[PDB]
């Protein structure tokens, strides 16, 4: 696994993202997590968490998994990190996304996400409250 370069492009919600990539717009599928809803109880709370995070990175990051790198609506399938922090784990660790959606051989932080699923749990943090 080998993270690349990327460009913010515009904010979507929660667990998907605008980019620039390799030259080309594209929508970006957080993999391995499921945020609420935007609506769905802090729906609104992961979407400007998300945005937040990725605007405010110097870099932003993306890294595509062992299996398929797009889904069937054709939105890139990758762990995001914004200043060499992982979207996708930061998310779940403030319990403003659960981990689902083991798709396509992509699991290969799935662990590190259901470790910070069980401390925002832990910690009744959002979602968990
Ligand atoms: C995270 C992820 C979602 N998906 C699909 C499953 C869902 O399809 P369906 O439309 O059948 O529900 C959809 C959920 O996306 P969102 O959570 O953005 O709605 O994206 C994958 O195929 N692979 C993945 O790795």
């Amino acid at each position: 696994l080998h993270k690349e370069p990327a460009t913010l492009i515009k904010a979507i919600d929660g667990d998907t993202v605008k980019l620039m990539y390799k030259g080309q717009p594209m929508t970006f599928r957080l993999l391995l997590v499921d945020t609420p809803e935007t609506v769905e109880k802090y729906g609104p709370e992961a979407s400007a968490f998300t945005k937040k995070m990725d605007e405010n990175a110097k870099k932003i990051e993306v890294e595509f998994d062992k299996g398929q790198r797009t889904d069937k609506y054709g939105r890139g399938l990758a762990y995001i990190y914004a200043d060499g922090k992982m979207v996708n784990e930061a998310l779940v660790r403030q319990g403003l996304a659960k981990v689902a959606y083991v798709y396509k051989g992509n699991n290969t932080h799935e662990q590190l996400l259901r470790k910070a699923e069980a401390q925002a749990k832990k910690e009744k943090l959002n979602i968990w409250s």
